[PDB]
């Protein structure tokens, strides 16, 4: 339809992006459609051996907004384990509504939570390595330019303090973040391209330089420090070839600069960084980190939305469990227990009540409120990710 | 700019897809841009221990057309390993012009290469464990929705019969490939479900009947043996925790229908499907597959762009090899063999002449020929993949 | 199923094996549904259909409560180990045939 | 019903050994009884990573004798693996008349193989790593002595030369095998028990000494050798804790034996011995080994039986194959392939033709052949283990 190898809205909302036997299915039953309402929820099938922090569903509501649909889930930002105390599936999104209206977006759907979903989790993590050091979505790159956008949404909803996309900065409504790439000191030496990046950067904003280009980072710190004074961070993307033991590299240059009474001078690493990396690194010195590939590229959740009702009657295949269902939570102990949707709330004195996490966000097409936007999200996130270590 | 959280074609046309940093640096260059011309080179930093299927270039050309850049390249298709005869990196394209020119594409370039790449790098591997049995493209649904197209396409050229997507079966000129889905016979029953299926399939195209929505698949293939006739493929998608042995489960429907004399009907599986499992059920006896998710998550390859020659000398960055080169192939023994760009063939008696692989595709931002369609493009790398056991 | 439960007296339980023909979730609510006093169902499962037999027998507790019939206990059998029975027990089986 | 914890042949021959929900059940089919004709067929579930030595069908027909019933079998002695070329599991004996008939002895019959079956197997391996040297099966004492001459018998069968059981001895009609005891030692000391055993052995048997009671192996081998003359065989049962490198003991008292040109004098070993340890010992200059717990005790193979048909019918439960079956082999490259019952024979140029390996044994409860005797049995097995490396 486009230029590119994409779908654009307009064909996604058409059903477009999807499986052909869903349309072709939904053609079969032809007239039975108008006696056919379904419930269908969406459920991890994916890793289970770890927590997940929900990332997506303001793309599926924007899909399913028109629809004569119910629609319920878990918000964006919950983290949560895919199975609850006694090993059940968690549903993270419930649709409601006649199976011909919406059966045709399952594809999409899945999409729109699979892939973010993986994102936002991995993010989490790098997040709680990083500690009280600031860590920026650096991958874009790694993944098609079209998804470029939500890559940054959830990286930075995950736990990203920046983004350096510009369209996923923007829908996050932040500024872009940014140093200089090695090309500035390849096409004009170090010294012109350090000089450069100095006189380019304004309050606000603090000042970066990349010393590994072409001199030993030792070195080009020494070289650094008895050169300049308002350089407030240093950025070695130090060669995997070159990278013998970058903690102990990072440890020789922050001695070197305190020797010469520059230990105001920060550290910031960058290039293949993991939350391993970022944890090692940081007890090392660093303060800041660049994470690119591990998040663009986290692996996908593997969600499954299935049919659990039928016109009112539980109903389901082998493998799945029947009937609508309410996912409860305690206030406290943040321990999670799938229950019947005719199960609203739950006592345990291990924390007081069990409240339900699935909340309404569509009602006959209509929204329920407003969605919240990014910053909103993350901060959710972040109080979140406060039970988890 | 646009509904879901994607950048548009214009977008990323305009430069907007991209690590900010870029056109900030392009800016600080001024007026010297003028004066930098460089030649960029883009090469695997990715996963070595493999070859790699090279896809995505299309994507690269629609994007640089139109600037006044030279583009070398590998042609879609090609196989072969990262590193050459000699443990050096295979340059896959070659960027020349001013700097200024297309720089801030850096990221758009990388991310049409790296994802597709391992797209279609994983569908060789299960091409060659499905052997002569067709496999299908199956996992859309777990990426997001808008880059649906582009991963059909990658897993056709890589090998896949066909696609399932609506949108990538439209780009490679092919039938979108469908069976039925668990929910007709959630809401039908099997019965209804498997007649209605039957009555709506046509001629040129197989019966296919999903079996293990209820039954056990061995009484589900008894009672579909003695009900109808013209049945082509029977297919399960067993649910992971009745998958105790897949493999047993197939062999002992195929006896149970070679003892009714029904083994004309054929077995179709799908479901985390791998190479592995692939080659495994493969030799149960299943006789197609439809694989999901381990080729639509396929890992991508590290693609890394950097500047290897400026205004004609050459010069790079600590961990490259500077100066443009070339990629020399022999006609027989596929060995390849990094070259500088002035050396166009070698001999080599171990089988003919060494010949150059890098095409030129564009010339001051025109095509110097007419791009091949998906058919052909996946033509050749199924006669490449031949090099490959 | 019947000729089992006709046969069963007092001070004995009730026990019915139901993964002979049907998946071991749509036989319990075929006997959910079928018959009352039912004390035990078991399973004995063939190996290849042992996917996660964990998972299979928290799908059928769930079917059962949710028809409301979590009186029916499970009882399971079939290679049993010390691991398998508290890895089982654990899912929430409540009886066991160990053999070999 | 007896002294021990045993059941009497009467006790088994009621079929009062079993389980009891199968005369309960056999009771509560009662006058269907009359109309249910099956068949059932043995197959292994048990260990497929193995091939099998089949053994003690001998002791199911001496059960079945009788019945109006008609059995096929596999011979004793016949080796191969429990899937066939194909994957499919070979069925070693098949039961057909009046489920009622014999259903109660199910336990029996499969008691019969399980156990036999592994003690064979295990003896065969040890059989092949002995290779031209003797070993005899020592191991009854692990086991409860009420299956010890069916313990000596399968270790005959499978290889061994000779047996230490007096009771498995007169059914296997050789004559048992011993040597001396440590006791006899510790009673009388060395010189009087090495005396003795030699005063005490007459022609036709070796005379062999044991001799790691008091002095180190090497220093009682000396004394040994320049004391008697008539010492065919030494006897090393060193005890686990002075076993450092029994390899390396073995060479050191074989060469201390031939510096005293007294290497006439053959060596045995014993005490914790498998194929392994066979294998090294034999390179290490062993010739003689007793052998018992690990062929005593080996793990028994898990056959179940099923119902395969009924009224002649095919029909069984999820998991096995119905219908009847028949087991083909290639006459050369000794390739199986098991079959429905309605195919005796089948071509393959890959080595003439395949033939049927089940074999009639009852025919309405009467035998249809004379029993070989254990010393034709084992002679088959030696010839079937030819091709077995
Ligand atoms: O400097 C920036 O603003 C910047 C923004 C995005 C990506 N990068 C670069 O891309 C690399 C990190 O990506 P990765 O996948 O190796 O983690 C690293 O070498 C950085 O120099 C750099
Ligand atoms: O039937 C089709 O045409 C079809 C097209 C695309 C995807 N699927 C389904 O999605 C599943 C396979 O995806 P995956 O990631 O588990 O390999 C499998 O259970 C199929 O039933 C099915
Ligand atoms: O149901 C009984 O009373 C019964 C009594 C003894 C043995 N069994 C069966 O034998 C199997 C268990 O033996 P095993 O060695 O696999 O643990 C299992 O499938 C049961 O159905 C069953
Ligand atoms: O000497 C015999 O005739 C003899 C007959 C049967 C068993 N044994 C002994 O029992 C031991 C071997 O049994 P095992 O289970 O350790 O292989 C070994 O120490 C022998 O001395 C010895």
């Amino acid at each position: 339809m486009n230029v590119f190898n994409t779908a654009s809205d307009e064909d996604i909302k058409k059903g477009l992006a999807s499986d052909v036997y869903f349309e072709r299915t939904i053609s079969a039953i032809g007239d039975k459609c108008n006696d056919l309402r379904v419930a269908m929820e969406a459920t991890v099938s994916g890793p289970l051996d770890t927590w997940i922090n929900f990332t997506g569903l303001d793309e599926v509501l924007k899909l399913l907004e028109g629809l004569d649909v119910d629609l319920y889930a878990i918000p964006e930002g919950t983290i949560l384990f895919p199975r609850d105390a006694n090993g059940l599936p968690v549903p993270f999104i419930r649709v409601e509504g006649r199976y011909c209206d919406f059966g045709m977006y399952e594809t999409a759907i899945l999409g729109f939570i699979c892939q973010a979903s993986g994102i936002s989790t991995k993010a989490s993590k790098v997040r709680l390595a990083a500690g009280d050091s600031p860590f920026f979505s650096f991958g874009i790159r790694r993944m098609h330019p079209a998804i470029s956008p939500m890559i940054d949404r959830s990286a930075y909803i995950g736990g990203a303090d920046g983004v350096s996309g510009i369209l996923g900065a923007k829908l996050i409504d932040q500024d872009p973040v940014g140093t200089m790439p090695h090309a500035l000191s390849i096409m004009l030496g170090d010294e012109e391209a350090w000089k450069l990046t100095l006189e380019n950067t304004k309050n606000g904003q603090k000042s970066v330089l990349l010393i590994d280009t072409y001199m030993d980072e030792k070195f080009a710190a020494i070289k650094i420090a008895e050169m300049f004074d308002k350089v407030d961070y240093i950025r070695l993307d130090t060669p995997s070839s070159r990278r013998g033991n970058f903690e102990a590299l990072i440890r020789e240059v922050r001695w070197e600069l305190a020797l010469r009474g520059r230990s105001d001078i920060k550290i910031m690493v960058s290039g293949g960084l993991d939350e391993n990396t970022v944890k090692k690194l940081r007890e090392a010195g660093a303060e800041a980190f660049g994470v690119g590939t591990s998040i663009s590229s986290a692996k996908p959740f593997d969600f499954a939305m299935d049919i659990v009702e039928v016109n009112g009657k539980p109903e389901t295949k082998r493998g799945k469990m029947s009937g609508r269902k309410n996912v409860l939570r305690c206030t406290s102990c943040h321990r999670i227990e799938v229950v019947p949707a005719n199960v609203q709330e739950k006592t345990c004195i291990c924390g007081g009540s069990m409240q339900n996490l699935l909340v309404k966000y569509l009602s006959h097409g209509k929204r329920t409120s407003e969605y919240p936007r990014p910053k909103e999200i993350r901060s959710r996130s972040m109080k979140e990710l406060e039970y988890f270590k």
